[PDB]
């Protein structure tokens, strides 16, 4: 299967079952079609040279023009209509298999979607809207050039190849048989150490022409500051020289295409004249008719046709083959957070939340947990603060089990989330982050995302219950407004209680404030809290923040340090203890004091 | 005038032909000759070998004369193959010739329009996204390309063979053949371009399907973490699905139309080789044609019509790159809001005075900002302007670097009229800092030195120290050479505000703007760059445009604008006194920072 010499054969025999689905029938018919569609396609131009070839010999054999201007009439009206025919079945054939191919790209990339999901965080899934729709772009266009060059271009050649050495065989040669085989190697071998040169050099132009690009963009988008130091004589010769760069490299590109296509014509036409010269002398001798001239002829440049893109061809299907193993290799990855077998789903009757000896780190070469152990009562509002070193950055991602701990657990109730579903411990979680993220898409959707059948009530009861319902009343499209870019543009504050109404749709019986007031300013941070303390209401609430004046109100405070839990207790406590969280606030207390003196 | 036409491709071209004839260089017109030569040995030896293989055909067929015929058609069928290759040789030889004469065309196409862009005014906010941006650029350049490719090595060369074989048919032949293979023609360009119509419109549905199924999919990928957070996995697949599938259908369309147009094209094509290739032989039953004719003819038609291949795609993207193109040449031909005088001086600054004399200005005609706004900067002083909602205080930078000009009124420096002198170095007299520093996608090094064309390391070393980022920099592990701006190393705001001062010190103006420079800091880092501010407005000419007026109270004199005039003037510790306008702003900013005080 996957044991193999991961070739493009592997790749390709791996998406064979995505051209012959075997859930579809409908495609395989199609397939079916398509096949018949070549093989009517190369039987017509294999015949109609014929055709071109007795019009020739009637003419010629060949005493007058006698009853044979009826018999060369009808074989020139053959060939004609021969050509027509041929051209016909091969796009009926594109025409039938389209569909299929788009099924199966397709296919393809709901795979890879699919398995994106189930891979994990630490990939690291952050970088350029516009890179990555550029990857996937030259991706998909190369894939789908690869397959239609591989099926309609490479394929038929090798069947009209082989069609073309059995009827050289029998009717010439046969030295005419090993002469177009040697002119076809010396064809492919030819084109394709030229070719690997001119990507070489394809390579080297595009990235010249990247930095003249960028130089350009960088430079307009900074318009002002070239204003500002008269610098536009500056900015020109700058564009000016990395604008040379790339013409000088794209010259090249395209003058080595001058000589690929040089090569080509050389091999072809050293095989014409050798085939054409030895079937005239064939003639002479009577073996062979002046027909047999045309008939040559017309087999050699039919062959030749489809592998004038020989060298396009080559790259395409090579790049194609290595874009679609890239494909699978993402397929291929192994999943790090699973699911036990027969995993129960998680059932929250009582919401504590337990962590057991945590240890942990997103790398073993950096513990950051070294046994962690807390515990939070149901429907408590707790709060997890610690300095540099304490790693409540690790809460959150550790709860929702975006990874699991190298040693110790954390339950839920009693449950241990490791062995329940990922989809039901993540059903009883709530979550406000710190960045607040807006999907391309109205502001309903993104509050109703919090739940998958969310109703506009729901969501009406969230903004209200998060406080900005007000805000989207007084929007012209109210929740149908877009937002995210290119949409409206929402405050920080704004966001938040669009993440806040989010998991008030979703309702959880834990919710996590995970430094959600951490970006926002001061009278929006101030603001924000009485909405969070109300939404907090029923709830168990963890709210990991810097700021301990913006959680001295909580129940209970958990204080981490190193990777432990040091101190433990409500805020009057903490501060009578005169421990860590005592230093802490008092530091937090003077450097407010500070800002405030200028 | 050229300009004085109809706006259509035929412009757009004539526009475009000094490019590939410069006048300028000769080495490219030489190009250009040679190309040209190319095309016409490559049509002339095209041409050529049909007639060989009709002869050795001739030569077989009619060995009365043609002895020893062997030897006759060996020699033409040997003509033949290298009359194929040397037409291949001629063409490649002309596209490798013209290369350059065609990338220094379009290079400086857009090296004209990068410099007429450069020249336009602010209000286009040129600031905008970059992907988008290079993407569209990436797109045109690939169009015009094309389009060039295709009309000169394309169109131009099928027009020159397309004549010669219509003469040829017409001496030896028809002329019912002429009149066939031309009405074959018209039917061929009228049928590929009207179903290519159909088709460019087929193919812009499926691009912006195809445009909405990749951005759902990377909406999904790039907030990974919330669609986790929601389990929301299912949903983001089947709403790619969905979109997927739109598009999927829209590319079959697309794709399906390009076998239609195939069909239609080699259907005109064989009634005219059927048509011909008949009439030829029945020719020769008569007497009057060889049998080489019809090898001849049948030759002569598929050279013909194999560019006339690809004449649907050649239309689509002739067509776009001549839109491209004109677009272009707008941007050439818009005119420019600020321009030097004819025969502008230089300013000249001994003593760097500023006076505003009753400037009247707005963005817009509609809104009038300034409505004569009246004052003088002293040499070497340090001045504040301020004011509230309304002052038009925000204009006052933007009308000293000139980015527009006064309604009414005038600008001076050292009693010159800023509006009469060359934009440069009027520029050169002046410095800023900004309330939102940019910097360019280069090192951190090249970002400083960018105050002065020719800075030296040392110049740079020096600015950085002065504006006291010298260390910071030090700290990075690859220092001056440390990449910054987008695609680089985050800068805190301070950081860009020092870099924003370090260039201005390696410029070393006369005059020094301060506009709104603190506004976008924090309290602390506005404190702490507020010394080195003061330490770089030394002997200077500064002007400070602040929004709180406690950052500005250490002012020789401050400018207090009103609805767009000079309210009041004065000391801080006067305009206290005068209990005014100044003052009342200032108990209220005292207010406000003491309540924020009160919130800790
Ligand atoms: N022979 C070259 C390909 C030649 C080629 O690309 N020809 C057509 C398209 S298939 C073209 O791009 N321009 C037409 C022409 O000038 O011949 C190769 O093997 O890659
Ligand atoms: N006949 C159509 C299509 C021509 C076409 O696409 N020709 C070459 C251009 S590179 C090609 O790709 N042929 C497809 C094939 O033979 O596989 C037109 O006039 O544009
Ligand atoms: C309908 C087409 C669906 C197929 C999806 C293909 C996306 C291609 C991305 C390949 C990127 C690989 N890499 C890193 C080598 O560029
Ligand atoms: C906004 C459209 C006008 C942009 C023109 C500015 C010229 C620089 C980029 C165009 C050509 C660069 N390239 C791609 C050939 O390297
Ligand atoms: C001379 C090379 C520079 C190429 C610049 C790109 C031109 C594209 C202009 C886009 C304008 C919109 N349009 C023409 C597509 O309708
Ligand atoms: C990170 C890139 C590799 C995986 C790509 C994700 C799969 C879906 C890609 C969407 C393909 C776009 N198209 C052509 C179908 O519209």
């Amino acid at each position: 299967p996957k044991d193999a010499r991961h070739d493009g054969w592997q790749t390709l025999k791996r998406f064979l079952p995505y051209l012959w689905p075997a859930d579809n029938a409908v495609l395989r018919r199609r397939v079916v079609g398509a096949i018949l569609m070549v093989l009517l396609g190369k039987a017509t131009t294999l015949a109609l040279p014929f055709a071109y070839k007795k019009a020739v010999d009637a003419m010629t054999l060949g005493g007058g023009a006698q009853p044979a201007l009826t018999v060369a009439l009808a074989f020139v009206l053959a060939y004609a209509l021969g050509r027509f025919s041929g051209v016909l079945f091969d796009n009926l054939r594109n025409i039938v298999f389209e569909r299929v191919g788009q099924d199966a790209t397709r296919h393809l990339a709901e795979n890879v979607f699919a398995r994106l999901h189930k891979l994990s965080l630490r990939f690291h899934l952050a970088r350029r809207t516009g890179e990555v729709t550029k990857v996937i772009e030259r991706g998909t266009k190369s894939i789908d050039t690869m397959l239609y060059f591989l099926l309609f271009n490479i394929a038929p050649t090798v069947i009209e190849l082989t069609a073309v050495i059995v009827i050289f065989w029998l009717n010439f040669g046969l030295g005419l048989v090993t002469a177009t085989i040697l002119a076809v190697i010396a064809y492919v071998w030819t084109t394709r150490t030229i070719t690997e040169w001119r990507t070489h050099l394809r390579e080297k132009m595009n990235r010249l022409d990247g930095q003249a690009l960028a130089r350009a963009v960088d430079s307009l988008l900074n318009y002002e500051t070239v204003k500002y130091f008269g610098a536009e004589s500056r900015e020109e010769a700058r564009y000016a020289s990395a604008a040379r760069a790339y013409a000088d490299a794209a010259v090249k590109s395209e003058n080595s295409l001058g000589l690929l296509n040089i090569a080509q014509a050389l091999i072809v036409n050293l095989l014409m004249a050798g085939a054409m010269a030895w079937t005239v002398y064939g003639w002479s001798q009577g073996k062979l008719t002046v027909g047999d001239l045309v008939f040559v002829n017309t087999y050699l440049t039919q062959l030749f046709r489809p592998l004038d893109m020989l060298g396009m061809v080559y790259r395409t299907i090579r790049q194609g083959l290595i874009d679609m193993a890239e494909m699978f290799r993402l397929i291929d990855t192994h999943i790090e957070v699973a699911d036990v077998p027969n995993a129960p789903a998680l059932v929250v009757n009582r919401p504590s939340v337990t962590f057991d000896n945590v240890v942990f780190g997103y790398d073993r070469d950096r513990e950051i947990l070294h046994g962690l152990s807390f515990e939070v009562a149901a429907g408590s509002r707790v709060a997890i603060v610690g300095p540099s070193g304490a790693g409540k950055s690790t809460i959150a991602r550790l709860l929702f089990r975006f990874y699991d701990p190298w040693e110790g657990r954390i339950l839920i109730d009693g449950q241990d989330i490791a062995h329940v579903t990922q989809t039901s411990l993540r059903a009883a979680l709530g979550i406000v982050p710190q960045d607040s993220v807006l999907f391309n898409d109205t502001i309903g959707y993104n509050i109703a995302y919090g739940r998958d059948g969310a109703s506009r009530a729901e969501v009406d009861a969230a903004a209200k219950g998060a406080a900005i319902a007000d805000f989207i009343a007084r929007l012209p499209q109210g929740y149908d407004t877009e937002v995210g870019e290119r949409g409206l543009k929402l405050s920080g504050g704004e966001k938040q209680r669009v993440a806040i109404a989010r998991t008030l749709v979703k309702n959880p019986p834990i919710l996590l404030f995970d430094e959600a007031t951490s970006a926002l300013d001061t009278r929006t941070e101030q603001d924000i809290l009485s909405t969070m303390r109300a939404v907090a209401s029923h709830r168990t609430t963890i709210s990991i923040a810097h700021r301990l004046s913006t959680i001295a109100d909580s129940d209970t405070i958990l204080v981490l340090d190193q990777g432990r839990l040091a101190e433990q207790g409500s805020h009057l406590d903490l501060l009578r203890r005169d421990g860590l969280y005592a230093e802490m606030w008092a530091r937090q207390a003077a450097e407010s004091a500070e800002v405030s003196e200028a």
